[PDB]
């Protein structure tokens, strides 16, 4: 056709010169060369791309923040752990929609048919995708243990260890004398497991493969792209070999081919790292808002549970106040569990600007989510510990975690009461922060631990199988006036949910600002929407609180609406009561 000729030669005159510009950046001479060969792959694969998907990319090119609107909810869920195989998750999707998912993250033809069911359902199909490494089974590893130079060159080799242990001079190592470095016998890069080969960023020949791989995986119906360990894609002698500008520059690369190819995919960067350093994920200078769409706020989830332990909101309004501003195109991920576990995440500075510690704080934490502090409600388990820093995860469920467990067994239905309240509590932080909420599989029916999970030897060492169970049906669909533990936090979230739908304030385009608060107990979170001004206020405590009014007062006028219970105040009379976990999202009213 002219009118697809036409389009592409649009889209290639729009986000070709930053695209070119990347890769003269990091690559030089090589990158004409490199340029040329891109440019088959992608006239390829957007010929290539089924007529559907092109009608998706012209609609995304209409709506260019589908992932910002309040109606977007996430679900994380393992393929296997869900529904055996693709197609059991094919067979599961009216509880999907049920919910209201619209993006579904399943971690690791069938796949093709798969999201063309999402779609169908309004779903979209999110996947990881490892960028820093593969196996020493995938076929370039095979084909560079054949002596083939072009394979090997894919790679990171090494006659003698001359440049290994150069570089392992500023390579940090999890213990100094010793040597459980990253390298393994010529000498291969190995930055992980001993069978995962690093890929050699600085070759372009990886760059487009790895390019065709994501243009090919978007024509499956992959609508979003975890780039898991992006971080540590590019390596320079004298350095962390992590955060590296060149990552960014061609992760610019990578995202302004596929916003020429495929509009309607979008990119979320893995990477668990500090917020000076993410921030540079969702794009600083000339890459701001040109990179990935979404990042991880594993910030914000540190200082839920840091916040709902100790019972002050202090530091979490510290932490926000001290985090960046995203790009107002970006979305947040934002999440209160998920598949891995907990590494406290808590800056020095901003304990110390609350007069607190840090490590003692992190000791906090780990003391409390373990089990082993006087009144704690946590049933976790401790799955590492940190060899020099002594710093502990914690492996466990959101309702374990939040005290249901303990509550269950001691059958005390103050301690139930209680725990559902803090779970419905963190997640109605969460749906309301800004950004697409990952639910984690099975926390809307407030699952507990699986504490069978060594019944599988594979499951055996790794405890974060303890979070991790299998999704019991019957369980679903007997949760699904409830008096079932499942079903009233079923029904909790549900009605979260639909408010947060409807609620306008929760774009994503709009961040979240901390307020002080006269109680450490309560947190005020601000958001400015063009509707209306939106202030959240949370009782991170059990207590029965007797908030002033005038911090609502002189933000929403003399009467507020709340959009969580229907329920409309006057912010005139000096004190309102807040009942323990309570949440208010107040409008003016």
């Amino acid at each position: 056709d002219d009118r697809d000729a036409e389009t592409f030669r649009l889209r290639l005159e729009r986000y070709g010169p930053e695209l070119a510009d990347n890769l003269r950046a990091v690559y030089g001479n090589h990158a004409d060369a490199l340029i040329g060969e891109l440019l088959e792959v992608m006239l390829h694969a957007y010929h290539a791309r089924p007529a559907d998907l092109k009608r998706l990319d012209e609609a995304r090119l209409l709506r260019p923040d589908w992932l910002q609107g309040p109606e977007m909810v996430g679900y994380v869920a393992y393929v296997d752990r869900f529904a055996g195989t693709l197609r059991g998750v094919g067979e599961r999707l009216e509880y999907l929609e049920g919910l209201g998912v619209t993006y579904l993250h399943l971690l690791p033809d069938d796949l093709s048919a798969l999201a063309r069911e999402l779609r169908g359902r309004g779903i979209s199909l999110v996947l990881d995708l490892v960028l820093n490494h593969v196996a020493e089974e995938h076929e370039w590893a095979v084909r560079a243990t054949a002596g083939e130079a072009a394979y090997r060159d894919y790679f990171h080799i090494f006659p003698d260890r001359t440049q290994p242990d150069a570089y392992e001079r500023t390579l940090p190592e999890i213990f100094p004398d010793f040597a459980p470095g990253n390298f393994t016998w010529g000498w291969v890069w190995t930055t992980f497991n001993r069978s995962q080969w690093d890929v050699n960023w600085g070759n372009p020949a990886v760059f487009r493969e790895y390019l065709d791989l994501i243009l090919t995986l978007a024509n499956r119906g992959v609508e979003v792209f975890r780039l898991d360990a992006i971080a540590f894609l590019w390596k320079r002698l004298g350095t962390d070999c992590q955060n590296q500008p060149e990552v960014h520059r061609l992760t610019h690369a990578l995202r302004a081919a596929t916003r020429i190819v495929a509009p309607a995919v979008a990119f979320k960067a893995e990477a668990i790292v500090a917020p000076g350093d993410l921030i540079h994920y969702l794009g600083s200078r000339d890459h701001h808002g040109r990179v990935s769409d979404m990042a991880y706020h594993n910030s914000l989830m540190v200082q839920l549970w840091s916040s709902l332990a100790s019972r002050d909101t202090r530091l979490l309004t510290a932490a926000l106040a001290a985090f960046p501003p995203k790009p107002t195109n970006t979305t947040w991920g934002v999440y209160v569990r998920c598949h891995d576990d907990i590494g406290w995440a808590i800056a020095d500075e901003d304990a110390a600007r609350v007069g607190l510690s840090g490590p003692a704080h992190r000791h906090f934490l780990s003391d409390f989510y373990s089990g082993e502090f006087p009144g704690s409600f946590a049933r976790g388990l401790v799955f590492q510990h940190h060899p020099q820093t002594g710093d502990r995860r914690i492996s466990g469920t959101a309702a374990s975690l939040a005290g249901l467990d303990l509550a269950l067994e001691t059958g005390d239905a103050e301690r139930v009461n209680d725990a559902l309240a803090r779970l419905l509590l963190l997640h109605a932080v969460m749906l309301g922060f800004g950004g697409v909420p990952l639910l984690y599989m099975g926390d809307e029916l407030a699952l507990l631990n699986d504490t069978d999970f060594a019944a599988v030897p594979a499951h055996a060492a790794d405890n974060r199988w303890v979070h991790r169970p299998q999704m019991d049906w019957e369980l679903v669909a007997s949760a699904q006036q409830p008096v079932t533990p499942a079903g009233r936090m079923f029904a909790g979230l549900r009605h979260l949910l639909a408010v947060r739908r409807r609620t306008p304030h929760l774009h994503a385009s709009t961040e979240s600002r901390p307020l002080p608060s006269p109680d450490p107990c309560v947190l005020l979170l601000r958001r400015e929407h063009p509707t209306g001004v939106l202030l959240q206020v949370y009782n991170f405590s059990e207590h029965h609180i007797t908030f002033p009014t005038w911090p609502l007062q002189e933000q929403l006028g003399a009467v507020a609406h709340d959009l969580l219970g229907e329920s409309q105040f006057h912010l005139g009379g000096p004190d309102l009561a807040l009942e323990p976990y309570r949440a208010l999202w107040l409008v003016a009213g």
